[PDB]
C-alpha cells in the first residue's frame, strides 16, 4: 500500500518502549525500597 | 525485508547509550565522593 512509504510505526514503538522503560525504572525504584 | 527500509534501530541505540552515559556520569559523581 502507499501507506507503507511513510512507515511511522517505529515512532509509536519508540514512545511505547520509552514509557515502559520509565515506568519500569520507577517500579524498581520502589521495588528495592518496598521489600 | 521491507522493514530494512525504515531501519529505526539506531534510535534505540542512541537512547540506550544516552541513558548509559547519564547513569555512568551519576555513578562517577558518586564514586569520587564515596571512596
Amino acid at each position: 500500500n502507499p501507506y507503507f512509504a511513510a512507515g511511522g510505526g517505529l515512532m509509536i514503538l519508540g514512545t511505547g518502549l520509552a514509557v515502559a522503560r520509565s515506568g519500569i525504572i520507577k517500579a524498581s525504584r520502589v521495588l528495592y525500597r518496598q521489600m
